[PDB]
């Protein structure tokens, strides 16, 4: 079986394997990254994992994994049923308050450091702890940085729109939600991941992009739609395949988009943003620290928001299921579901 | 990690890809002295709303699956009681979820495992269901149901519909009530490509129909309005093909066996299903249930049948799910991207 602690970070599922967890080939976490989105059994893992019956259509499983570097508490790689994927704020939380609460990392009160070994890098966390809460946690995100902005690509539906495509920790296009005559708010769910999945295909087809250092990470994984509530706050929706909208702010994203805002000149050092989601959960996003990735001016992001461990369970990793293989459909899962 | 807390245990079992929960321990005490009671409670009270809210919605719970709530037998011949909570309402009956709460009760061990053969009784709202369970090395491997007294209201009541003009639907009850369309009426076929049409086709037709046709079970008050619209046709190997929709908008998984117990009803009023007859039904994902007609019968003077369900319950895994109510959102929240057009009503 795997054993795992059900996880909610501001409405955003990570489901947080601690036990059981089979053996991942690869010598670094890049190279598990790697080898669970090529290998066969890297697939029939994930697909038992996140699929029906066992995994439902909301919700990431971040799968624990040795550590590599001496002082990372744990490693990770998130789960999904597009792929496996390097980085999440969301699941970066969700993963730190499972270790706390559960005590495979021993809790610290006031502030516990926990360090949590990606593909993309290490994550340092600090985790606001009190009574055997972890109340919330503070990430400072992997090294983030702008690809290129205001690219143009023409639609057949909204004709020529502009995106930021951007680093996170895993790839972005970014799109001002306006231009697709769209606002975001719960009762455009639906509309919303229409138009992200179908930004998604043209742009994973027509738009190849590289980490300039760590092969494994390459793609745009997202198209995150933003825009501006009267507060201030930086609203998101975040579309994730086969369609389906983060219930998170988004940390990767908003670090994308907090690269972006560097470059304008509206973001600098010692900031301090609010973000929403579609349904109004909110994350503090920080401007830590300038710096460089492979040349390119880059920035320290950090994401600030509460995980709440909801359950547990357990899964029996019994491949003679009679629906071992998993399955989707549109009516649950959006979309592109039966491409599955 | 639950240290400290109060927790509801839960069996994860699918019928024939269709998932039921059965929770089989800190079950609250759920107001009621009879099942029926205590049904009628859930969809009334305050405190009832809650709970199933706490339990099915985000971001505890899927927009797939149920939680089988196993509650105290009353009936004297009874092994166990459940009621099915779904993001609708709790419901009554429900054949995959009677095979998975069978097979849950058996393969761990709170009813006692016979082999070959081990007869569970449940007690739901709207009668006792036998459980005929065939049983080898532990594993609980099918369940034969003997589903409560099915039988037909009206057969081809006529609806008119803006996008597909005037429509027949057969008005059935198979345990809970349905509405049956011959899906050539709206001009799709039943097939995994379609799910999110026949969905929205479902959604469209169950609202039409719950403002304009009330039903309720002539001896048991508690059950009432058409639950689904099932969309049903026939494969070319003769399986009666069944789509259910399932309000705020999903479709079934398994083949429906109260779907098919209602159906079967309509089969016989129109002298196509005789005592003895065996029918396969399949679903939209092509999985399959044994549907037979057992016997005739009465409910309240009205011609029924006893109909049986015939399908496979597979555990794939152990949950538990804490009870706290200081959770930022213990109420539980929905959208319209993977809970179906009508999530904005919840």
């Amino acid at each position: 079986t795997i054993q795992l602690l059900d996880v909610h970070c501001e409405g955003e599922i990570g489901r947080v394997a601690i036990g059981g967890v089979p053996k991942i080939p690869g010598n670094t976490v890049a190279e598990q990254l790697h080898w669970l989105n090529t290998d066969p059994k890297g697939e029939e893992l994930r697909r038992f994992l996140v699929l029906e019956p066992r995994g439902a259509p909301i919700g990431s499983v971040n799968l624990l994994l040795p550590a590599r570097h001496p002082d990372a508490d744990a490693a990770f790689i998130i789960l999904q049923p597009d792929q496996a994927h390097a980085s999440s704020g969301s699941n970066s939380i969700c993963v730190t308050t499972a270790l706390l609460e559960s005590g495979i990392v021993e809790m610290k009160e006031p502030e516990t450091v926990v360090t949590l070994e990606t593909a993309a890098g290490l994550v340092r966390a600090t985790a606001t702890c009190r009574d055997g809460r972890c109340e919330k946690v503070r990430l400072t995100m992997v090294p983030s940085f702008v690809h290129e902005l205001d690219v143009g690509i023409d639609t057949p539906q909204w004709g020529r729109i502009k995106l930021d495509l951007c680093y996170g920790g895993i790839f972005y296009a970014l799109v001002d939600v306006g231009q697709i005559g769209l606002t975001i708010g719960k009762a455009n769910a639906a509309s919303l991941v229409q138009a992200g999945m179908v930004l998604k295909e043209l742009i994973n087809r027509t738009v190849p992009v590289v980490h300039p250092e760590i092969p494994a990470i390459s793609g745009v994984a997202y198209v995150m739609f933003r825009d501006i509530d009267a507060d201030g706050a930086i609203r998101t929706c975040t579309t994730m395949w086969p369609g389906r909208a983060d219930r998170s702010p988004c940390g990767t994203g908003n670090s994308a988009n907090l690269a972006t805002l560097h470059a304008r000149g509206k973001a600098r050092v010692g900031d301090v943003f609010k973000s929403r989601s579609i349904i109004g959960s909110e994350f503090e996003v920080g401007l830590q620290a300038e710096t460089e990735v492979a040349g390119k001016p880059a920035i320290i992001p950090t994401i600030t928001g509460r995980g709440f461990t909801f359950g547990l369970s357990q899964v029996a990793l019994d491949p003679f299921d009679p629906m071992a293989n998993g399955f989707a459909l549109t009516d649950v899962w959006g979309p592109l579901a039966g491409d599955i």
